[PDB]
């Protein structure tokens, strides 16, 4: 009943590992097994729309801009920690990368359960998340890297 | 309500910042803010005595070996993540820190309370945690570098 996930780069088009997802009494739990990336935390996150296609905006491209916004189901319009009800259901903890680029750290989601998350896609940006829409918006992920959907 | 610990290395004997504590409908909260640790995730734990001095062992020093082993109030004699119930309560989830040697990303224990914590010592090592006792015990973290004793 776990789940496996696909992970692509956007950039180049190949794919960079897959993350399992698993349910357990405090939340989901995802299991990275990812490689390529470069070493860092990272802004790791559910997006709304189940895709990583491109999209545009204002006449620039943008990769996986498809997927859309954050995974929002109370419409809170804004962006938090993993463990704040007032903020979008898809923020997870930041997404740990070792220095060979490797990414093995298994993350909890408390606010998350598996059968809400199909349809969706985990995205992980090149920024970190410092949970908040200060400085920078959605935490400073910036642009988006690696994608897959949740089927 | 709140709790801040100040945290000291063990090795230089000088502070290396604070780490405050809060409860929340998830569990407890540890919000780093600390400097002067090498980058890299870090072993983070919880230990079962409220103390920091050194102990020995074998004729050799322990620094920080007074804190004793990780808080197992279960007495489950294990080593893993914290969000497993069959392993030691004072598991949490490891403590990154960044190229400039700060740390700053809050990290949850879901399986934890405040009050049951005071008396305790929030414990660093110096290698990593692969939540396991396999291939190295109490997941690889090896010597403590920073303590601190919740009071
Ligand atoms: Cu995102
Ligand atoms: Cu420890
Ligand atoms: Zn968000
Ligand atoms: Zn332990």
């Amino acid at each position: 009943q776990d789940l496996t996930v696909k992970m692509t780069d956007l950039q180049t088009g190949k794919p960079v590992g897959t993350i399992e997802l698993s349910q357990n009494k405090y939340g989901v739990v995802f299991i990275p097994e990812l490689a390529d990336l470069t070493p860092g935390m990272h802004g790791f996150h559910i997006h709304q729309n189940g895709s990583c296609a491109s999209s545009e905006k204002d006449g620039k491209v943008v990769l996986g801009g498809a997927a859309g916004g954050h995974y929002d189901p109370e419409h809170t319009n804004k962006h938090g920690f993993p463990y704040t009800d007032d903020n979008h259901k898809g923020d997870l903890p930041a997404l740990f990368v070792s220095a060979n680029g490797l990414a093995t750290n298994p993350v909890l989601a408390p606010r998350l359960t598996l059968k809400e998350l199909k349809g969706h896609a985990i995205m992980i940006h090149a920024g970190g998340d410092n949970h908040s829409d200060m400085p920078k918006a959605l935490g400073g992920g910036g642009a988006r890297v690696a994608c897959g959907v949740i089927q």
